């Protein structure tokens, strides 16, 4: 720690922590190790153990400096840079793998990896525990500590790894993904980009600079005390740090951070700031502008907001837009998190929304989504993208467990509404062969459930006897 990094201590409040972030973000190289330790320290005493808490856990310089010393001693002790000559001011694959091994070999032999509050370097030092993306972050913090300015965090919507080397063009796995998959640490991500999985976003993943890595640790704050309770202090801190980053420009290329800020603003709006909808739309604009509109979550964030607000029309449109992105992916081994999300939207969330909409229609609601043929078209476009996703995939998506919910959802719209959508080869065009073959079935007053099921699962036969 340099003299200038120390002058704000002790940190006595949320605003003092924000001041420290502002100061670091004004430097050439914000100090990831310092910032992650401070966040982990304040999170430990606001969410993990609040015994004795009277306002805010004061972070004394002595305490934080000792944690920082533990981390830098561990890294500098274990990684001898003389063994890994740096040409071009760039790092080698062997050096990146060594740092990843140092972090990985340090971790407790046995612990649940999905635990809360194991994301920061405070957890690494005090508990020898990190979650999956926490290991990638720690590798980047260790590399910055070692002077390796070219090593940066790479992020998809469900995984993390690093970029490094000449022009920052090399990739390396540094952590695990999911449960029960084989370690691939040290390898590139080329095979996953080549196979067009969601996990590697067809190459349209985030390549962070240092300020984006600060944004990542701020998104990683976890205000959860337990299932029913959040720390208001940590929510306020995370929200203020995100606004600080937004104002500086460091969320411009970070759609998920914008969605996370929008969500926070929905919970507790900051006077004089953009509405949550404005922020969700900024996250989609970021995904279009910087990532070829190949991210799924910007539309999921927007749809979730509309769903909570029971804006059925806008929620369906945003889920249809979500499906329009996924249709150009192949469903691969390790994409299960986004399959679970689509399955929940199709098979639980939409059915519950339309069920309430049907009750409200019975009670004489006007302008109901269930009487709007554009909403029926959004529902059909959502299924169309899911069917098209499945085409050419190494792993199928649909099965009969989806068919009953599709028949129920279609049936929530009366035949006179459904008839008004023109399906062309309100107007809708299908991309998937499954939906094209279903077109015939979509306007009958009583939908043919068995034929729908046959078409959705492309199952060959009916029952023998
Ligand atoms: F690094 C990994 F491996 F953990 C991948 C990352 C995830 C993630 C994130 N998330 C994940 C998505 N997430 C969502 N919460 N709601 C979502 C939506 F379904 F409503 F869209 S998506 C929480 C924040 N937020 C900022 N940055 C990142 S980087």
């Amino acid at each position: 720690l340099k003299a200038a990094q120390k002058t704000l201590f002790p940190l006595r409040s949320i605003d003092d922590v924000v001041r420290l972030f502002a100061a670091e973000l004004g430097r050439e190289e914000p100090d990831l190790v310092l910032l992650s330790l401070v966040l982990g320290f304040v999170e430990h005493f606001l969410a993990v153990n609040r015994v004795g808490l009277t306002y805010f856990p004061v972070a004394d310089l002595s305490i934080i400096a000792a944690l920082y010393a533990r981390f830098t001693a561990q890294i500098r002790g274990a990684v001898d840079l003389s063994l890994y000559p740096r040409e071009g001011g760039v790092s080698s694959r062997e050096l990146v793998k060594k740092v990843s091994d140092v972090i990985w070999n340090s971790l407790s032999r046995s612990y649940f990896k999905d635990r809360a509050h194991i994301q920061s370097l405070f957890s690494f030092i005090t508990g020898t525990k990190l979650d999956s993306s926490g290991v990638a972050f720690a590798v980047v913090g260790a590399c910055q500590a070692l002077g390796l300015r070219d090593v940066h965090l790479a992020l998809s919507e469900d995984h993390a790894w690093v970029v490094f080397g000449p022009n920052g063009e090399q990739t390396a796995e540094v952590t695990w993904h999911g449960k029960g998959n084989e370690d691939r640490r040290g390898q590139t991500v080329n095979a996953g980009v080549a196979e067009r999985s969601w996990l590697y976003l067809k190459g349209s993943y985030m390549r962070c600079d240092r300020k984006m890595e600060v944004a990542f640790m701020v998104c990683a704050i976890n205000p959860s005390i337990d299932l029913h309770t959040d720390s208001l202090e940590l929510l306020q801190l995370q929200q203020k740090l995100l606004w600080l980053l937004y104002d500086l420009g460091h969320l411009e290329r970070y759609p998920m951070a914008l969605g996370n800020l929008a969500d926070l603003e929905e919970l507790e709006p900051t006077p004089g700031r953009p509405d949550p909808l404005t922020l969700y739309h900024k996250g989609i604009a970021s995904a279009k502008t910087y990532y070829r509109d190949e991210h799924i979550y910007p539309y999921m964030y927007l749809a979730g907001y509309h769903c909570r607000n029971r804006n059925v029309r806008e929620a369906l449109q945003a889920w249809a837009d979500t499906a329009t992105v996924i249709q150009d992916y192949n469903y691969c081994r390790e994409d299960e998190e986004i399959y679970k999300e689509f399955f929940e939207v199709a098979n639980d969330v939409i059915p519950n929304l339309l069920k309430e909409a049907a009750s409200l229609l019975e009670a004489g609601s006007q302008g109901s989504a269930l009487q709007d043929p554009e909403c029926f078209a959004h529902l059909l476009r959502f299924y169309d993208g899911i069917c098209k996703w499945e085409e050419g995939s190494p792993t199928p998506v649909l099965h009969v467990g989806w068919a009953t919910f599709l028949v129920q959802s279609l049936g929530r719209f009366e035949g006179q509404v459904r008839q008004k959508v023109r399906i062309v080869s309100p107007v809708l065009t299908f991309q998937s062969e499954k939906m094209k073959g279903m077109k015939e079935l979509l306007v009958a007053t009583k939908i043919n459930s068995s034929a729908i099921k046959l078409q959705l699962t492309a199952q060959s036969q009916v029952q023998m006897k």
